[PDB]
């Protein structure tokens, strides 16, 4: 029998509404990876039958009907480079068959996750530790990951959010295109030969429909401007409360009853598919969340990533020996980098910034996203002078880089740092030669990083730059990138171990 | 590794689907959507892309290579019964197992398809099947089939419109809950027991998100009006081309650059949904299906098919020894009944008839939909007599009952006369003493279906009422429903094999 994965709420039907507004588990995601002992359906009706009988127990009922998701001790003195390199088997997992019903979906190889509640892999987060894994050569892994991959690209026709039934209905920053060149670095062009398919069902995964698109209209995750131009948004398939968030979600929805429940979940969702769940980048109104419309709002870096996607499709087919092929992608690319100088640059600013499609025009905020233009190389050399202008001025902290400049309340802004966009930028900077910001922000959240290894002995999700669910501790991202900049900013040939204390 | 079901092939099979179906290789569109990939769908797109790379590509050759496509002498001198009762095993299918990229999906146990070009089980179409099945004898066919449609809710949580991937975004009318009341005629209450979860977990799927909808909105398959009412609506989950339609829907929409796209392929999907694609009862312009709103309107028909439900639901927790239980299911259809009765009665014209979301009042159209709600016994006494009256003055015609009174050119409307319409509504009218119109009705029809058999000796999906895709034979409802009348209409004692010539 071949299975169709449906998301908890769908397999159990109220019971899981019921169970998440009990709050019968401090985190939502709790119960989203509880595995049923038997037959949802069956569950779902000894319920309904229990709960119209006598001295019924939600939580005892939970409790023989599902089983619920399960301490670090490393040898003593460790740098923070050792520490890093040590935690790599503590995050790593190997769930090649997994239980009937459970949401955590089986992967064919071993496969890090960032750390603490998330206890399955990301996509986006796992581009950045694959580096770190790279870097410290643990190149079976990085392997085992980008085949990991790919077999979700053949089996779900994308790379879901993450390894779990709930994430199925979305996908994340694309960056699987750049794994593939990472192990390229490993194994040669083989590495572009032996993926170059998934990468292109990947490609058709984003672009779907965009064919038939009109323009001035949208569909799924791609969008058609006014004049032709092709470019893409982040989208979720599903307009309900997110599983792993559900009363939350439905909070969100109910405080604002001028907009339909459906529209405010899509555009949540939608958020937490950009990897930026949430931001004043997506909401009207910077302080509250439920005037977020993720969906009518063109995003740089989502955009930046698939030029690069386009460019490394014309790597791999030249690699093949397919010449003419290499050369539509490349056309392809040409597209996407005149989209992005057009329609994500605000000129009045002086900066990168998304689309509006309400209102037709690039919007005004900066934030870190408009450092992706950089990262890819798709922007040109004034514009890449003027973003170290702009990220000097409003976005360099004494701890790494703001995620943005507005201190909303939510994660993915002021004063928040997010060890993938220091690296983004960073390595964006870099591109063009401007080294002192790019050493700067490097410098700066490294210290940072150092600082609460040094007081706690971990590495967390993020970082507060202002100095230098509950905080989550690991952490995939944040120990990759640590090991990039911790390379960067100490000789070649006389590396450090930890952050140096005098520059 | 459990193999997951198949995308639907536009999304499988990326811009080649969209290609083979544009190019129109095929003079049914439904033809690509049932072929079999002859391998992994994501090598043969890579393929595809290369070899679009070269001169002389062939795009009819590539298809014939890399799809496989989809592949009866009666004794002589049968009546119209005999022939009806011979073809059962011919419309027979047994599949077991499929490859894994076909889109036609595996079912447990042997089930009976409608004919022709419809290569797979239907929901709605299977109930009236099934009534011919149990007339003749053919029980095992009957369990074989509720035994699917239960494994479906178990496998996918709802059923679909048919075992097809590109049909499992959306059901049919739920006509699941009185299969088991069929098969507990001859079964007694085991049916009841047997199936109950299976029942209560098609209901849920109806009422998903109920919970937390708040007054004057709506989600995936429910509203709930202002004053609370709770009301179902047909809906598809995918808001792009059916690729079983694929360029027909592309047309469509295009013809209407002032709406969306994607709302026009979410209404046609949902209107595929209502079994009734498609009818003036949906469109706002009846020469214009791109005016069609299918999603904004609560349909009297399958409202009265969720109130049986919902009696149904009360009947087997009864069975089961759930009184309790079987009192909420009372109230929840108490309160459906007041619904219909409120939002779904046409008070100055005298007839059942949908509600309008958009100018929030009961439409005027009267269609055989509005039959319904006599089908399942929720109509008062005099409602019922009023609508005989209807059916006499607009809707009776020489060879049957008219879908509608709008010749629009569309399948389910005037002249069509569909065999599931003739059923219900002749069972409607007997359910309140309406004898002469549902007779009329049955032996006008039945006398239509006689003509074709005698000339053509088939029987065919619809039947032009005026007088007693290309057209279809077969075909199960039409051979079920036939059974049915050809029963009704002549003494138990002096059973009839054709339609007599002479009342
Ligand atoms: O802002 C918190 C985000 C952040 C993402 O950017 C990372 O991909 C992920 C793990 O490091 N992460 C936690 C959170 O996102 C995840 O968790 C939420 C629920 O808390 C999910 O809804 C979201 O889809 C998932 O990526
Ligand atoms: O009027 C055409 C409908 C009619 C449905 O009411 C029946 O369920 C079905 C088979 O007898 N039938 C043919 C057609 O619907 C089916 O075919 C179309 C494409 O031609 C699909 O889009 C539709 O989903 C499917 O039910």
């Amino acid at each position: 029998t071949p299975v169709t994965p449906q998301p908890p709420d769908i397999l159990l039907g109220p019971l899981f509404n019921d169970v998440q507004n009990a709050k019968l588990f401090p985190d939502q995601k709790t119960f989203a990876d509880a595995v049923p002992n038997s037959d949802p359906l069956m569950i779902l009706a000894d319920y309904r039958m229990q709960q119209n009988q006598s001295g019924f127990d939600l939580r005892h009922f939970v409790n023989v009907n599902f089983t619920l998701p399960k301490k670090y001790v490393p040898p003593e003195g460790q740098s923070l480079r050792e520490h890093i390199d040590g935690l790599w088997p503590v995050l790593t997992r190997s769930t090649e068959n997994t239980e009937k019903w459970d949401s955590l979906l089986p992967l064919p190889e071993p496969y890090v996750v960032p750390g603490g509640r998330f206890r399955e892999v990301y996509y986006w987060d796992s581009y950045f530790t694959m580096l770190g894994l790279a870097e410290s050569g643990h190149w079976d892994k990085v392997a085992d990951m980008v085949a990991n991959f790919a077999h979700e690209i053949d089996t779900y026709g994308h790379i879901p959010n993450g390894n779990r039934s709930y994430y199925l209905s979305r996908s994340q920053p694309p960056f699987f295109a750049l794994m593939v060149e990472l192990l390229a670095q490993h194994e040669g062009d083989a590495a572009l030969k032996q993926y170059l398919p998934q990468m292109q069902k990947e490609y058709a995964y984003w672009m779907d429909g965009v064919e038939n698109l009109q323009a001035g209209q949208q569909e799924k995750r791609v969008v058609k401007l006014q004049d032709g131009t092709l470019l893409n948004r982040y989208w979720d398939d599903r307009d309900t409360p997110r599983p792993e968030s559900w009363v939350e979600d439905i909070a969100t929805a109910k405080s604002n009853p001028n907009r339909p429940a459906t529209e405010i979940y899509r555009d949540l969702r939608s958020a937490a598919a950009s990897g930026w769940d949430f931001s004043s980048r997506w909401m009207d109104n910077p302080q509250q969340l439920n005037t977020l419309r993720t969906t009518s709002i063109v995003p740089v870096d989502l955009n930046s990533l698939m030029f690069k996607m386009e460019k490394i499709l014309a790597r791999a087919s030249k690699a093949a020996g397919d010449n003419a092929m290499a050369n539509q992608y490349e056309t392809l690319a040409n597209a996407r980098q005149k989209g992005i100088e057009k329609y994500l640059w605000n000129d009045q600013q002086g900066w990168y910034a998304d689309y509006d499609l309400k209102s037709h025009k690039v919007r005004n905020q900066l934030t870190a996203a408009a450092l992706f233009p950089l990262y890819v190389n798709a922007a040109a050399k004034d514009r890449a002078n003027k973003m170290a202008t702009a990220t000097k001025t409003h976005l360099l902290q004494p701890g790494g880089l703001n995620t943005t400049s507005v201190k909303s309340g939510q994660q993915w802004d002021a004063p928040n740092g997010w060890a993938p966009l220091q690296w983004v930028a960073t390595e964006g900077l870099q591109n063009y030669g401007q080294k002192e910001v790019a050493m700067d922000i490097s410098w700066h959240f490294l210290t940072n990083v150092q600082h609460t290894y040094d007081r706690e002995k971990k590495l967390v999700e993020k970082y507060d730059v202002s100095t230098t669910y509950p905080l989550q501790d690991g952490f995939g991202w944040t120990n990759g990138v640590t090991l990039k900049m911790l390379d960067l900013i100490c000789p070649k040939e006389q590396p450090c171990d930890n952050v140096p204390a005098t520059r």
